[PDB]
């Protein structure tokens, strides 16, 4: 069902790519690495576009097969926690994406409420990491990393499934250091990366606060784990107090998920199957 589609339908279909924001009679959905990301409705499904780079500065050959390869392996993964590839589009100017659009956003913006949506239950929100956790072991069990694990790039369909999104965007950039690992930001790439940076995630899963905020402390959350092992403060302090239904038992178990995760030693972090067994392990009954 992968396929192709013309740039100039994707033009109609985005209103000729309005920039404009979505509340004020735009498409945009937001904008990250590669630009806006548009919201759009083609073959009876609502869609959201992504313009990857210009047709002419795709110039060598290499550049061409670059992509082509890229885009083939992104086709192929799918999974019930990995954002659907609907196509792409080269006949035009601009190289597109054509994602599933996933009607609850992303899961950033759950975990901050925004647009005035009802906060995540710990028990959704236990669901959610155990998703995203499944979705992180079906790229790694085929030998890939992600590279940019983040609530933003961590998609809510309309049962609040967890699915993965933006998976090879960051391979294709090269061809947000508040979530990558240490080994990360001094250029080393290894899937021990996405397991850091799934941490952070877990942090912000507990506390329903942003991985960096330039007005906290600790600016970076990350840095909440010191003040635990440290005695300065305790995990229930920063629980999300939005929350009606969390127990301390099973949020000192994602936590102790998160801290193994957040260890700075790469092989001193659990492998992805680890995680999925914590996770499972935390709900059990
Ligand atoms: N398929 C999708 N359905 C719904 N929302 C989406 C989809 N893809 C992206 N978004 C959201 O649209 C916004 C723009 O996406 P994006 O350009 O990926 O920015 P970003 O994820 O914050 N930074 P990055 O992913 O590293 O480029 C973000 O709030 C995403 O969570
Ligand atoms: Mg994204």
């Amino acid at each position: 069902r992968f396929h192709s589609f013309s740039f100039y339908e994707l033009k109609n279909v985005t209103n000729n790519f309005d920039e404009r924001p979505i509340s004020v009679g735009g498409n945009k959905m937001g904008e990250g690495g590669f630009g806006v990301v548009y919201k759009g409705y083609v073959n009876n499904t609502t869609v959201a576009v992504k313009k990857l780079a210009a047709m002419v500065d795709i110039t060598t050959e290499e550049l061409k097969q670059q992509f082509d390869q890229e885009i083939k392996v992104m086709a192929k993964c799918q999974h019930e926690n990995l954002v659907e590839l609907l196509g792409f589009s080269s006949d035009g100017d601009d190289l597109c994406l054509v994602y599933v659009y996933m009607p609850n956003g992303s899961l950033l913006d759950r975990l901050s409420c925004l647009d005035g949506t009802p906060p995540l239950s710990w028990h959704m929100r236990c669901k959610i990491a155990q998703g995203a956790a499944n979705g992180i072991n079906f790229l790694h069990e085929n030998h890939h990393i992600h590279r940019n694990i983040k609530s933003a790039n961590i998609l809510l369909d309309e049962a609040f499934t967890a699915k993965i999104s933006d998976f090879g965007l960051a391979r294709a950039s090269e061809k947000t250091t508040a979530y990558m690992a240490p080994e990360a930001l001094r250029g080393e790439i290894t899937p021990k990366s996405d397991i850091y940076s799934f941490g952070v995630v877990l942090l912000e899963i507990i506390t329903g606060l942003p991985a960096v905020d330039e007005h906290r402390e600790p600016q970076l959350l990350l840095d909440i784990k010191e003040e635990i092992e440290d005695e300065e403060k305790t995990i229930e302090d920063y629980i999300d107090k939005k929350m009606n239904d969390a127990d301390s038992t099973s949020v000192e178990a994602m936590y102790s998920v998160a801290s193994q995760c957040l260890h700075e030693k790469k092989n001193k972090r659990p492998d992805i199957k680890k995680v999925q067994q914590l996770l499972q392990e935390m709900t059990a009954s």
